[PDB]
């Protein structure tokens, strides 16, 4: 493995057709004996992992104890017609065959599986590397084709990005994908998210801000990652280990609980169309269940306290679930205003960010990095702002001992942790906690969570108040939510067209009041009139109550106009409320609605017509990469695979610095200075080599 | 071919057959999947009417049921709002049908104490129900189209 | 998927596909990593005729 | 009508420039190259 990272970095930089490449090809050609020989021996070993469990070679294992022998060894491996005598003989002498010519094949295909994973990969990578880079030699192909099945065991783990490297040109970077990053990858939460991610930054984003928006995406999502692998399974002591099951039980169980609640919403409701009320107890009236089976009373008990109790769960589940990650965004978005741009030591904000006033109680806290990765952040802000802003005080804004910087460096001290609650209380960060429950108070999903759980304590007071809950589909099915997005995506359209509705009524009321009282007389007695124009507010009030909901306007409610002196300016009246406020402004809110679902649908539309189109990464549109057949689909898939670039990042985090090639050394350092021009934009690799390429 | 054997029993089964006009003509074929276009979401939105309307039930049967005495007759009271499930009935039969929402068919609110409150009732279940949530299914039909 | 066990290893399963020599070309092909016992009891095949 | 008009201008806007008219995917060819080219060097502001 040594050997080939030497080889891969004699790579380094290399274009296509180069010199040390061709030379490699002729080194492997040279020896291409003891390739092929090496190249044999993987896959004899992978091949014969995938045949001792197939159900063929189980046929042939009739020992108990799972051994088999060497003479039915022998007719096992030439019946799966995979390898030649030579190779059968080979695997028989490798095999530890006991005295009794018995073989434990369980531990004789594991032997060699992870002993010689790492150079197999490397091999691989080699292959793959000068493969892409000496594309018209005929000699590498065999090399290629005797390493067919290396390639595909390696290939879900053989992840290829391109970056704008320093020596201005486009380079194809290998390196390995983990067997956990892929599987976290692929979990539906982290699909989701990725969904949703997509839509965000193609609908409303912008090309300056795309990469910056996509690092910080990956950020969030390794941070996800951590905290799903600690919810995952597999007398303080006893009560402690409980307690952490229990959280994670409900953190990974949260959104069955909330369909659960949803359930038992449903289920009170069903119970409470059965409430009856009646003048004679079970002059004040009684309410009353009317059932006949009598189970239903005491359901209905049952049932609210198991609703209290899971709305109670539920935020328990949210804030060991889905509260980190608000507190990790949060303070990662106020470290970096705090590095890069100085929030609180040049700017200031001007009281009129809630937000910003609001960070102030953390940035002396001693633990404010609870959530964020980077624990050395006032240590930066101070040696980048210390000189022109004092060091004491920037010491006094974050809280540090200068004193206690050297001491740290200097060596490290073992204090003695005492597993007391006690000294457990005084440990708390006083003014950290209020800082987050203000931020978990002020956070959406929080507050709706909560308004759920006082709403079922008030459904103990009155079973009513559980009817409250049925309104949780808005959210709880997602085809509710795009129906009802459609009504509030022009939510302060549809207030304007209301007030302006009151307003023009209003205007009916005073010519109504002036000019028409005699016709709004609406009593059929004939000694004590209900007029209801005697009064603007009454007037303006029938406007408003009997004159908009009527099909024909006010017309229909008022006395007739014929026979009147005023006739004909009272029909004008009549059908010009009908047209301006019947007709009209109800089509403009309709017509509000009505072209709320074409904006939302053009959204989903624009959005998977550019991801189509273009790449995500460099933005080269589909027709280009198309001269090739299929060239889109290989360039989104291995070239620039956007879950390569989160798998790259989650590499450099996991390697040693002092491990890092010179491709990987330049990324990392890039990451952490913030500066995204390595992200291949309007280049790639196809495009910069094709001449050499075609 | 079931339906031409029931016909048979009764020959007004013989009326299901008129139904076939929906694939014997591919121009109300098209017509009818602009409805069928969006069929999950106006069974959503028709749930939904459901759910909004038995919260108006629910405010009724509490504060407002004096107003749904629906009998002219004075001795012998058709009170509809005495029972959550008459009361919802109610509401989802006449109350949706109406022109003007639920206040046209209950009792005017006029000269009593909770006059303002029915008003923001009925003005709001005309809005909600008769004006949106209409708006919504048949903004479902027209998107559908386009 | 579940319903189409009932047909592989009816003699005349290929009825309407014009590829009568299915079964031949699965045998072939997964015969060595599965068994031809096994395939041709799974398909309905008679290995000596 | 009155919504696809202001997002004709705002696509207009964002995929030309508005002196010399060459789309956006030309300058693109160019790590930011629309953006630098609207900010520097056909700025109409600058013209102003
Ligand atoms: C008010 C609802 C808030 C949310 C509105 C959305 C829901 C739409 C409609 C829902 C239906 C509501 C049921 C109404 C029927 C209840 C009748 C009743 O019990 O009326 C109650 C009135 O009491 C109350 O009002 C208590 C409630 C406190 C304040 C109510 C406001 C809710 C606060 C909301 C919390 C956060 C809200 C902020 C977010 C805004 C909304 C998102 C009287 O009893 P009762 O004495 O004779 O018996 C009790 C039996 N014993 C007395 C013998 C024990
Ligand atoms: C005379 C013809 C003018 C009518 C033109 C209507 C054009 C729009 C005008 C609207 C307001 C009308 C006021 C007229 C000013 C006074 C007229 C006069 O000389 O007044 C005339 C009476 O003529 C009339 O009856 C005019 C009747 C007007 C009815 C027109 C119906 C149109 C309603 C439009 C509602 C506006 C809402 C628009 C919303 C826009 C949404 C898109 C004689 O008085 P007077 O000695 O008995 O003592 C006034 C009475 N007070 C003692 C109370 C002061
Ligand atoms: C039920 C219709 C099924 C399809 C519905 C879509 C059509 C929409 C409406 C159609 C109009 C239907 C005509 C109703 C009037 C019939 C009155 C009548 O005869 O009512 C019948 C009721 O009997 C029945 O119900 C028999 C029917 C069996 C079950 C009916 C359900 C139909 C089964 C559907 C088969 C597959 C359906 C699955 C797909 C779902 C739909 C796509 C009684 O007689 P009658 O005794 O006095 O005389 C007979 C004269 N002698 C008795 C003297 C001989
Ligand atoms: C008091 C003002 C609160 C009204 C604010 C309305 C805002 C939304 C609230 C809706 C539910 C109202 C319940 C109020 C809680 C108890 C109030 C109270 O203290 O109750 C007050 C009475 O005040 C009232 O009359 C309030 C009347 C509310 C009418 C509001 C009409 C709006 C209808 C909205 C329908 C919701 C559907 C929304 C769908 C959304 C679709 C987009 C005194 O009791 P109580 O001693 O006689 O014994 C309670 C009677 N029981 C013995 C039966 C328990
Ligand atoms: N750089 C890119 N990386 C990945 N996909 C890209 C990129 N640029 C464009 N795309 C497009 O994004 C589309 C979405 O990816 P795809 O549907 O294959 O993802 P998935 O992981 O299989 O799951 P899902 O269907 O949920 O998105 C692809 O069809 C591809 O054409
Ligand atoms: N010649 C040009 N000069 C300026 N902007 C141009 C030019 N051609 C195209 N544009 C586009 O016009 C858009 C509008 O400019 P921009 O939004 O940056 O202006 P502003 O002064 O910051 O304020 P505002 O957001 O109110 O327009 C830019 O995003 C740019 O892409
Ligand atoms: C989790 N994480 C990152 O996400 C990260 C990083 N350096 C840069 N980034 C983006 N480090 C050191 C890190 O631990
Ligand atoms: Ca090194
Ligand atoms: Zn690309
Ligand atoms: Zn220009």
């Amino acid at each position: 493995k040594d050997m080939v990272v030497m080889l891969l970095s004699l790579l380094e930089g290399n274009v296509v057709n180069g010199m040390i490449a061709r030379q490699m090809v002729d080194m492997l050609v040279e020896s291409s004996s003891n390739v092929e020989m090496i190249l044999k021996f993987f896959d004899m070993f992978l091949k014969l992992k995938d045949i001792v469990g197939s159900e063929a070679f189980q046929d042939y294992v009739t020992d108990p104890r799972g051994l088999i022998s060497k003479k039915d060894f022998q007719k096992a491996m030439d019946s799966q017609k995979q390898f030649t005598g030579p190779e059968i003989q080979f695997l028989l002498s490798c095999s530890e065959a006991d005295e009794n010519e018995m073989i434990n094949f369980e531990e004789f295909a594991n032997r060699f599986q992870e002993p010689a994973r790492d150079i197999g990969f490397n091999v691989a990578v080699l292959l793959t590397n000068l493969s892409e880079h000496v594309p018209h030699d005929p000699r590498l192909r065999n090399f290629l084709e005797l390493a067919e099945s290396i390639l595909e065991y390696f290939r879900p783990y053989l992840g290829r990005i391109e970056i704008m490297g320093a020596s201005r040109r486009i380079e194809r970077i290998y390196f390995e994908i983990s067997e956990t990053n892929r599987a976290q990858w692929e979990m539906p939460q982290v699909k989701e998210s990725k969904r949703q991610f997509i839509f965000d930054v193609v609908n409303e984003g912008g090309e300056a801000e795309k990469m910056e928006l996509f690092v910080s995406f990956c950020e969030d999502t390794i941070f996800e990652m951590q905290i799903a692998a600690q919810i995952s399974e597999p007398f303080w002591g006893e009560l402690e280990v409980q307690r952490v099951k229990f959280l994670n039980y409900l953190s990974r169980n949260f959104y069955t609980l909330r369909f659960l609640a949803l359930f038992l919403a449903f289920a009170i409701n069903f119970i409470l169309l059965f409430y009856k009320v009646s003048d004679s107890p079970p002059n004040m009236v009684y309410y009353f269940l009317e059932e006949s089976t009598g189970y239903m009373e005491p359901a209905l008990w049952c049932l609210s306290l198991l609703h209290t109790l899971v709305a109670f769960l539920c935020i328990i589940g949210y804030n060991c679930l889905k509260v980190p990650l608000v507190i990790f965004k949060r303070e990662k978005e106020l470290a970096r205003k705090l590095e890069f741009d100085g929030l609180y030591i040049t700017e200031q904000p001007g009281d009129d960010d809630v937000k910003g006033q609001w960070d102030r109680l953390v940035l002396n806290t001693p633990s404010f990095p609870s959530n964020y990765w980077d624990k050395f952040v006032k240590r930066k802000v101070l040696d980048k702002h210390g000189d022109i802003f004092g060091r004491e005080r920037i010491a006094e804004l974050l809280g540090m001992d200068l004193a206690s910087l050297e001491i740290t460096a200097h060596n490290e001290r073992k204090p003695d942790p005492p597993p007391g609650l006690l000294t457990w209380l005084m440990s708390i960060d006083v003014k950290y906690q209020i800082w987050k429950f203000g931020v978990i108070f002020t956070d959406n999903s929080f507050l709706y969570l909560g308004w759920y759980m006082v709403m079922s304590l008030l459904g103990h007071y009155n079973n009513f108040f559980f009817a409250a809950h049925l309104l949780d589909i808005a959210m709880g099915v997602k085809t509710l939510r795009t129906i009802l997005s459609s009504v509030t995506h022009n939510g302060k359209q549809l207030v304007m067209t209301v007030g302006l509705l009151a307003v023009v009524v209003y205007l009916y009321t005073v010519v109504a009041f002036n000019f028409f009282r005699k016709f709004y007389n609406k009593s059929e007695d004939e000694d004590e009139p209900d007029m209801k124009c005697d009064d603007m507010m009454t007037c303006y009030l029938f406007h408003m109550y009997v004159g908009v909901r009527a099909g024909g306007g006010i017309g229909d409610e008022i006395e007739d106009p014929a026979g009147d002196e005023y006739e004909l300016y009272r029909v004008v009246f009549d059908i010009t409320f009908f047209f301006f406020v019947i007709v009209i402004l109800l089509a403009i809110i309709q017509g509000l609605i009505i072209d709320a679902f074409g904006e939302l649908r053009d959204q989903q539309e624009q959005v998977k017509e550019d991801m189509e189109t273009k790449c995500f990464i460099c933005g080269i549109g589909s027709d280009y990469f198309d001269t090739t057949p299929h060239g889109f689909e290989t360039h989104t898939l291995e070239e620039h695979n956007l879950a390569n670039y989160m798998f790259f990042l989650m590499y450099l985090i996991n390697k040693d610095e002092t491990e890092h090639t010179g491709q990987e050394s330049y990324v990392w350092k890039m990451y952490q200075e913030r500066c995204w021009d390595f992200f291949p934009a309007g280049d790639c690799f196809r495009k910069q080599y094709e001449d050499q390429l075609s």
